[PDB]
């Protein structure tokens, strides 16, 4: 397998100026005719002309209308088309080809494929080469003129990039549409859609130029009514980019299209955004609450790419984080502003610290700009996206809003063209940094280490207070563990947003302060500090790091109750939980190892439990925040802090801790569950498709969290509440009723009831599948077999496969069953899936990412399954590369 190296970037010896496509869709095949108007670039050294072209069936190829002969003038090996240099012209020339492809049986969902009754493309990163021959790399900028023809009755709606400039009838019940898109673009932003699509539409009038923009949202006829929220989110997204960034949409039309079969959430093709239906379609009746934030987020994200990805392009794929980290950051800013809840930021931090931290301490650890790849598809990671976004967000923390907006505008103005690298963004931000610091000797050269250095920094603290001097010191240390990417780790530029809380009255003692840690260690001193403060460290989670606060649980409880910053409160709670988890874990483990007949456990801190009760009973406190405080930290967060983690021992630890807190607070939980009902479940706006209330949805989250806690505890008569909850109009409620009934003899009754409720909506059935999959059932293996035989079957829909299998892998007790049956089951699914969809097969490997962090026996069981998967004769390049890196081979 070819390994591509970052330091090897060289511009192409060729230029593609113009692409002219004719895509002719027929019943059994699609015919693709392409004329490339080409040139020789200044970097040309007389090399062969090599095009990317994967799985293409050649009918003919030509240079300047002269047919080329196979073997003599060219070879094709189903991956590269090589035209020998002596046959390549020395000035401007036309390359043309006609190939046959088969979207009907393209189950990998890359290139041109059929999703149900829709023909659709997916070209990022390297899928255009699956449609026709090309120098398939993002620095090859070209103009596109695309004609699509198809059966009119089957495919009445035809879409590509640019303006529809002609529509025509074709004999035999066919029709065509031509689309010209004069602005230059990379081929991964080419898109085509053909289907019987229904739409909603609106007009948006831009803020400054007052250009009218046509907004169209598309789906199959059955689900067209589920498009309204997406339309509202698009409007919101356009307004936000205008209001915050001063950026207007430049085209006269934007199309959003939902498809049922999609590898990821969506795709930002210019003017023609294509979406996983689960990230575009929603209704109050047929969607869970989560669909609303998911649509807002994904619609926002793809919209924001129009500048950060599309108008400013990548030079090469190693720069992925420059578009992805920057757009996730813009997306997160958008969502925070639209939702107006502190839980939006908390949820992003919750994702990074569980999922991405796991990745960064695993054998798959890479920097946000990697030095190499084999498979581009394996490159779209939580590190590149979510740590990338935290790195992009630190610019704004360091600069503040005014100067960040200056450096951003500098970046857009200097690179609106035009390809760019991560250094181009850093340069732009550095100019703002020079302006902010008021000296042109200031630089951000050390900041670049955030792009190149893998691993999570550990930031630890020590404190000194001198009562007579009124002088407070914070001593800070940073440390990143060596890994396979760097022997030596260097100190990073770490911004630490801090407050100092007066423990006597809970007040702020100092103004907003961001400590700039640029060394391995530093001491920050504060004068005129009247009383010994409690430090509020890394406000808003100001750097993507392990925080070691070295605070007592009493100090943490006081931050939890009194601090102004949502993250530090949440983190203080998290830290209290972690200390307890680690203590009880070691006590259980010692008992297990020593085969003790009797032993002790350290109870949960009583004042902590008292602080939880205080916050839950505070009517002015946020319901979403409340649901975090009653929940223990994620398993994938916990595992970063324990060597050779025994999953049964951890399951016993969590169980003990939840019972300790429930024994004190269950009456409080029950009272709140009941008192929240009216507002949480309010039906006033149920039939208003555009009325979305994130606070109310957080109240439902809280109620559903509490119901779960009460059902686990077998709170007296709680089954009555569960049964009533199943009668709710909200899917979040009635699907919660299913999962919490797991502990009761009424489970299969609610199984059948909720199935009947879900079965006639494709997306809702997938949510039902997730709920069953995640159900805390002792017969969960028999249940999964039932799902396979009765619901899933041989579906190749990634949403169906992911819904059945992934949530079950979060079942700590059962997925990690000591026989290895859970590991075996997932491995069988990966191998089966890899035959038709390597990308999704790789996604299904996520459970194994923590393999080497578990107890010796479980390490061995997982490793065996991965080596077995590796031994499969037909294994894809994508899966093979991933497992080889994961198993350190
Ligand atoms: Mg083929
Ligand atoms: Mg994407
Ligand atoms: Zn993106």
């Amino acid at each position: 397998p070819k390994i591509h190296y970052r330091k090897d970037y060289k511009p192409s010896g060729f230029i593609i100026n113009q692409v002219t496509l004719n895509i002719n869709i027929h019943d059994q095949e699609t015919i693709v005719r392409s004329v490339l108007d080409m040139d020789i670039s200044k970097h040309n050294v007389g090399e062969d002309l090599v095009f990317d072209g994967v799985g293409l069936k050649i009918n003919e190829i030509s240079i300047n209308n002269k047919k080329l002969v196979e073997g003599e003038e060219y070879t094709y090996d189903n991956e590269f088309l090589t035209i020998f240099s002596k046959f390549v012209p020395k000035s401007k020339f036309a390359f043309s080809s006609e190939v046959i492809i088969h979207p009907e049986t393209n189950y990998a969902l890359t290139g041109l494929y059929k999703s149900k009754n829709i023909i659709v493309s997916q070209c990022e990163a390297t899928g255009f080469r699956r449609i026709t021959f090309f120098i398939d790399r993002p620095d090859m900028m070209a103009k596109y003129d695309v004609t699509v023809t198809a059966d009119k009755e089957k495919y009445p709606v035809l879409l590509s990039n640019g303006d529809k400039v002609n529509e025509f009838e074709i004999p035999g019940g066919r029709h065509g549409a031509r689309f010209n898109d004069p602005p230059l673009k990379p081929c991964y932003l080419f898109a085509v859609v053909a289907g019987d699509l229904k739409h909603l539409s609106a007009t948006y009038i831009t803020k400054y130029t007052k250009k009218k923009v046509e907004l169209y949202v598309f789906s199959e006829e059955k689900y067209v009514s589920k498009l309204q929220w997406a339309l509202e989110c698009l409007k919101k997204s356009m307004a936000f980019d205008e209001d915050y960034f001063g950026l207007e949409y430049d085209l006269s039309r934007l199309n959003l299209v939902a498809v049922s079969d999609f590898n990821v959430g969506a795709m930002e093709n210019k003017g023609l955004n294509i979406f996983n239906a689960n990230s575009l379609l929603a209704s109050k009746k047929n969607s869970i609450d989560f669909s609303y934030a998911r649509i807002l987020t994904v619609v926002g994200h793809e919209y924001f790419h129009q500048y950060t990805g599309n108008r400013v392009t990548l030079r090469d794929w190693f720069q992925l984080t420059l578009k992805e980290g920057l757009t996730v950051h813009r997306e997160n800013l958008f969502s925070e502003e639209m939702t107006k809840t502190v839980t939006t930021r908390l949820s992003h931090v919750d994702l990074l610290r569980s999922v991405q931290f796991l990745e960064d301490s695993s054998p798959l650890s890479h920097p946000i700009r990697p030095e190499s790849y084999v498979s581009m598809e394996n490159f779209y990671t939580t590190t590149v996206y979510d740590k990338g976004s935290e790195v992009m967000r630190m610019y704004l923390t360091i600069l503040g809003e005014e100067y960040y907006k200056k450096g951003f505008d500098i970046y857009i103005k200097k690179n609106d063209g035009n390809t760019a690298t991560c250094e181009d963004f850093n340069y732009a931000m550095e100019q703002a940094y020079k302006m902010k610091k008021a000296d042109n000797s200031a630089n951000l050269n050390q900041y670049l280490l955030w792009f190149s250095q893998s691993g999570t920094p550990h930031v630890s603290f020590k404190y000194n207070y001198d009562a007579e001097k009124k002088q407070y010191s914070i001593h800070v240390n940073q440390y990143t563990k060596p890994d396979e990417n760097q022997k030596e780790k260097k100190p990073l530029f770490i911004p630490i947003s801090v407050g100092l809380i007066n423990p006597e009255n809970g007040k702020e003692m100092i103004s907003q302060t961001t400590l700039e840690l640029t060394k391995e260690s530093d001491t920050f001193v504060f004068n005129n500090i009247a009383v010994k403060p409690i430090p509020s460290l890394f406000r808003g989670f100001s750097a993507p790091v392990y925080i070691e606060d070295q605070l007592t649980d009493e100090e943490r409880i006081l931050l939890l109750k009194y601090d102004s910053d949502a993250f530090v409160r949440y983190n203080s709670c998290t830290n209290i939980y972690m200390k307890q988890i680690l203590m009880n874990y070691n006590e259980f483990l010692k008992a297990k190892n020593e085969k003790l007949e009797s032993f002790q456990l350290t109870p949960v801190n009583a004042q902590f439990i008292d602080a939880i009760k205080y916050l839950l009973e505070d009517p002015h406190a946020d319901a979403g925040f409340k649901s975090y405080i009653v929940s223990l930290p994620q398993d994938r967060y916990i595992i970063n802090f324990v060597s050779n983690l025994d999953t049964d021992v951890l399951a016993d630890t969590k169980e003990y801790i939840y019972k300790q807190i429930g024994d004190k607070l269950n009456d409080v939980y029950y009272k709140m569950f009941k008192s929240l009902e009216a507002k949480a479940d309010d039906l006033t706006y149920f039939n208003d498709e555009s009325h979305v209330d994130f606070d109310q949805m957080n109240m439902r989250t809280l109620r559903n969290t509490l119901l779960s806690l009460l059902s686990k505890a077998q709170y007296p008569n709680i089954l009555n509440e569960i049964i009533e909850h199943s009668k709710s109009p909200y899917p979040s409620n009635w699907l919660t009723s299913l999962s919490v009934s797991a502990y009761f003899d009424k489970y299969f009754e609610l199984y059948d009831k909720t199935y009947k409720l879900s079965k006639d909506d494709e997306l809702l059935l997938q949510e039902w599948l997730k709920t069953v999959s995640r159900s805390d059932r002792k017969d969960i293996y028999e249940i999964l077999k039932k799902l396979e035989n009765e619901v899933l079957k041989d579906s190749k829909n990634p949403n169906d496969i992911r819904a059945v299998y992934l949530p079950f892998t979060n079942n700590l007790r059962r997925f990690h069953d000591i026989s290895g049956k859970g590991y075996k089951l997932i491995a069988e699914v990966i191998t089966k899936t890899d035959k038709f969809n390597p990308m999704v097969a790789t996604q299904l490997c996520e459970p194994f990412k923590l393999w080497n962090k578990l107890d010796t026996k479980r390490q061995e069981l997982m490793l065996n399954e991965m080596n077995t998967m590796l031994q499969e004769p037909q294994i894809s390049n994508n899966l093979k590369e991933y497992l080889l890196r994961l198993t350190n081979k």
